[PDB]
């Protein structure tokens, strides 16, 4: 029939390049016969604060409330807040998830951060049994599309701000891959606010061209979970024999699994 | 007679996070500190940047840009009063303690929003004064983080990976960027599977540390003097500093790894 | 706690239980280091009728006068009547607002009703941009303290008068929450004039005990405004996908958002 | 030759509310009604209950209670003359029309005050005779409300919530409590966004309705016969009526929802 795509947008202004890049992605994907659902978080007045109000039924323990535990029960028993559930249905349907946002304080905007917190509940988005490459969204692909005010030189190995690969790691590994997603190469649009209108149009056309064949792309490299002992008594440490195979190599596996050695160039930006 | 701000991002008074805020307040007051708080959930703090944050005339309502508009609003004094209140707390504060649970490898959304609305240009950073030359070089900040995951999971060989990498965007990208000297984070791992007697110990450990907090060495970040702070040079590391570093085996920091090894616990232990 | 509290009182007699409960609240709060400001509306000879006299400057349109529009301009340009402005300053300062009044005709007294009408002006207390949980007083907490002549059985589900939750809804949702307030559990003191002296003393002591730790209480549940399309073309209706998630559930969200189903027990009286 | 009272709570003669008062007067006179008015703003009506409302000897000036004192003052005939004047209008009136703009989900303060000062015990209610057995069971009342908000906002799925809930305290708690049979309210939503052609239609609709107003079915309120009207029983619903209602899916009314569903438009449409 054709595949489904979710576009999460974290910018308040319709006049923004971020909004322009959401519209371009929708356009490009529909024209290739994709169904396209959106979460325009500001337009939705999405609520990004985790609270008791997120559970609409009986709390297991109202006197000693813990959001991890309570939210998971509420999912299983089906009395999560309906605004959460609506976003979860969009994700279950979605084969590709595009996150369009401006980098703010080296991270996702608060409203997108809150979306992850309220929507990516246990049992739904991760278990513990099944982390990382074995997680519930291993069927799905995700891509970050980020704009910055700072130039790309500032996020180079020798830039004042430092390696962009380090900045992306918590989001791409810690949030997206943790839940199973195969993470595609991020679309980095540097110093957008010093780019003249003719060149922005080019960037949009570049973005649209990429989305034509997005599904065929190689994902970023993360250490398979098979390299680790996935149980508590072992501490989720990297297997003793994998440490032995890696002792000799000069490069580490990834930004987070640098292993006290060099990080593979553009681990979080380019695939191999 | 120094001042301390405690920012707390947890909704429940029954939490260990709340317990660690109370312990810090206690310990600091007893050493003659003034202690101001921002309990963000109790304040029902609003973490979403919007036009409503500027209370006066916009420079350009048809083409609104939060960076530029917020900065004018600071200079002309028509920021939203809830923002201004937090800024006054910071101007007064010598030490800032951020108490929060790690959520999705980061600060909670409400604390993230606080940074976004409160750390406005000209007030918290300019670009002519970045990093060690920034407006808060007089001040010290420390993260106090709790996790659900065990510390083995955030070791070099842990499933989740090096905690130094996770802390970098916050400690360098937000705190140091604005000038703060960043102290060793208080990392309290897998708190919900720590027995009661050991939690009591952790609180007492926290209180003991805060007695002599001010004397501590800060974490190492590359001085901005190692870089060409102008656009034509690209804010790249000076050509002669690259020459001095060519030979060394370790990089400077997590973000300035320079394609080499990261100094062990760059974001966790001081030099 | 160097926090501020406003106590609005709508009873004419100093000999009243209502006055006794104002005094008890002031006592209890001061002793916990609160600043306490009062609006004793009868003692102030407060004027509760909206008129042109409420605007002291130039009317925008004297031939076709509309209090909503004119009052809002007068706030922005700073020429509201000084008696209104005085009350507004009390509100801006106040973290907690306590309304102490006798139920009169299933509602607030006329003088308190007038206070709402003259003091809760647009831009100050509400905009249509920011309604309900996004409103200007989301930082503040409010509580109703109501006395009745009728017994509590009369306002039970099977009482002659009917559910008290229905009676409170217009005030707590329509007035307090509309302006942003987090609304705490109302203090309902039923049939006070047929309570023996020893039990009245108990009620006062109960009230004082509650106010010690008032700030830590959970607020009443109102449907978040994030469940709705906050714009005119959509009709401020509940989002289409939230209605889909709620179609199946047996209980409605609140007294006003009952959705043609059962109302959550004591939605306007107890928190969850 | 029946009589009608029109109570109006709007200050401006240029208002749609005033236009709807004039239309009702017109329509009713033309059908041979006598029409008395209470234009509360024009009367400079005083809506605050005070001691000044009793003009004779108080029973207990040191411990004053408005319920008790006002009732004695009615029986002994020394109520304030402005109250008495309004009471005479009510005694004469067969139909009472309340024309007002919704203000804060309620009647305006001045109309609220009118109820408080005019609807005194013994005159408008006793505890002997509440609801359908009350003194005004001979009379009919109708609310004519204008709103600024659109009707979608007061639908089951509207931001503001069910308008049936909003009307309940007024129609049941004030009007029916005193005996009135309450007719379907005339709801004129978002009048200030209605073009002139459609306003003319609404007025004509109002006038057409008033021609045959007296024949209309009233709104459904639970008869007081479903309850034990005595204090020892607590004015609770009879044990055998609860038994008849156990099985039904819909409750009786908005206030007597009985923990179940409210009958659709209980306070807006007759059954
Ligand atoms: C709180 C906060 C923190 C921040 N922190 C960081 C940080 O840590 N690091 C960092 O690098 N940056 C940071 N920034 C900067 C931020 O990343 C940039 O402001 C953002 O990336 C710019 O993207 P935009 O879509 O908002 O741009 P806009 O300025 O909204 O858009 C750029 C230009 O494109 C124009 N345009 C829009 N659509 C079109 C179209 N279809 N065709 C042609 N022209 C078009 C616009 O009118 C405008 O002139 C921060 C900003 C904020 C508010
Ligand atoms: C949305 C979300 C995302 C998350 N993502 C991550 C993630 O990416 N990585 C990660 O590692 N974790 C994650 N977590 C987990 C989070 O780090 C932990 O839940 C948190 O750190 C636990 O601290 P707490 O204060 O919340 O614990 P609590 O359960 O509130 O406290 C722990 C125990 O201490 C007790 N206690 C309370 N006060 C005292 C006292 N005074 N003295 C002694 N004992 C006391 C409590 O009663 C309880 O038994 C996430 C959680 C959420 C909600
Ligand atoms: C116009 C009007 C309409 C009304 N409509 C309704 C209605 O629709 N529904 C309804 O249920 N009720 C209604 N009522 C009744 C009203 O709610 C009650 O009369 C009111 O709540 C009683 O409170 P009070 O403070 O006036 O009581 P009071 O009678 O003034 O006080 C109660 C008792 O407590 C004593 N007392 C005072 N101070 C102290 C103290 N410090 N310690 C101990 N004892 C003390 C007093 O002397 C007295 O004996 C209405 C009343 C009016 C005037
Ligand atoms: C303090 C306060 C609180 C409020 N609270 C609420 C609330 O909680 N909820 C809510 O929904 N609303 C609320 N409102 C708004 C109120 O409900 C509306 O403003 C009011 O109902 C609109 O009717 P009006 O008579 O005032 O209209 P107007 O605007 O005075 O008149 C309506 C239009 O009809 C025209 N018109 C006048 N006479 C005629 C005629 N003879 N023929 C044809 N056209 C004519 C007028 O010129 C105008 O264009 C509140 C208002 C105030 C002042
Ligand atoms: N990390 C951050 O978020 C960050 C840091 C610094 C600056 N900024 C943003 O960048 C702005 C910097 O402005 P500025 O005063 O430094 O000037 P500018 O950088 O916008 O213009 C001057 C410089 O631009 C460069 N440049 C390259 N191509 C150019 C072209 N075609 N035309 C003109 N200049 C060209 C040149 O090196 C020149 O020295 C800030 O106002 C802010 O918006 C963001
Ligand atoms: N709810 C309450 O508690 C309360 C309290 C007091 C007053 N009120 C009432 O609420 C009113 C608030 O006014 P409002 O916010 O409803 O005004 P509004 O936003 O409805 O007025 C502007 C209208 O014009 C339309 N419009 C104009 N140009 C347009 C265009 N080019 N394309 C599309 N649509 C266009 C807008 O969509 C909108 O419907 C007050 O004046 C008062 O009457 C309500």
């Amino acid at each position: 029939v054709g595949r489904r795509a979710l576009i999460v947008l974290a910018h308040s202004e319709r006049t923004s390049f971020n909004y322009a890049m959401k519209e371009a992605a929708a356009a490009a994907l529909k024209k290739k016969g994709w169904e396209v659902v959106e979460s325009d978080l500001y337009a939705m007045n999405f609520n990004p604060i985790i609270s008791r109000k997120d559970i609409t039924g009986k709390l297991k323990d109202p006197a000693n409330f813990q959001y991890p535990a309570e939210s998971v029960l509420a999912y299983k028993e089906g009395h999560l807040s309906p605004d959460i559930v609506a976003e979860q249905k969009k994700l279950e349907a979605a084969d590709l998830v595009i996150f369009q946002f401006p980098l703010q304080w080296f991270g996702v905007p608060a409203i997108l951060k809150g979306w992850f917190e309220r929507v990516f509940i246990g049992e739904f988005a991760y278990t513990y049994a099944a982390m990382y490459d074995k997680g519930p969204f291993r069927s799905k692909k995700a891509v970050l599309s980020i704009t910055t005010g700072g130039s790309g030189s500032m996020y180079s190995l020798q830039g004042i701000h430092g390696d962009m690969n380090v900045i992306l790691w918590p989001i791409q590994s810690g949030i997206l891959h943790f839940c199973g997603f195969q993470v595609l190469e991020p679309q980095l649009t540097y110093s957008i606010g010093h780019t003249p209108a003719d060149a922005r149009i080019q960037i949009l056309e570049g973005w649209k061209k990429r989305l034509e064949n997005i599904w065929d792309e190689t994902p970023l490299y993360f250490a398979p979970s098979s390299l680790f002992d996935l149980n508590f008594q072992a501490g989720f440490l990297m297997k003793k024999e994998v440490q032995d195979e890696e002792k000799n190599k000069k490069f580490g596996l990834s930004v987070g699994h640098h292993l006290g050695k060099s990080i593979p160039t553009d681990n979080q930006i380019k695939a191999r």
